[PDB]
């Protein structure tokens, strides 16, 4: 089990609504993801700013690929629902976790 974060910086005219709409999405997707991916735990961290909301979704899952699926469910719904109140909402997705432990120190020379 690995954890992966995605930091989506959202520029919006009404950041106050932007945050609350995204939260509504995260939770309505989360309850479904706990049934489809019972391994995958979603955590959310939003912080508002002068015409911005910094969204950080932390998905702890078996694989970051299946976690990318979960992130995409959140992406589609946050973008849709937010623009329905505020069309100024442009989201900028940046992956905060670059999946390490790539370098496998596989040392083996068995005498037979």
């Amino acid at each position: 089990m690995l954890t992966v974060e995605v930091e989506v910086k959202i520029t919006a005219d009404d950041e106050n609504k932007a945050e609350e709409i995204v939260k509504r999405v995260i939770d309505e997707v989360e309850r479904e993801v706990q049934k489809q991916y019972p391994n995958a735990t979603i955590t959310r961290t939003l912080t508002r700013d002068d015409g911005t909301v910094e969204l950080r979704i932390k998905v702890k899952a078996d694989t970051e690929e299946k976690a990318k699926s979960i992130i995409k469910l959140i992406e589609e719904r946050i973008e849709e629902e937010l623009r329905k109140r505020d069309p100024n909402a442009t989201i900028t997705r940046t992956v905060r976790t670059e999946v390490g432990s790539s370098w496998s120190l596989e040392h083996h020379h068995h005498h037979h």
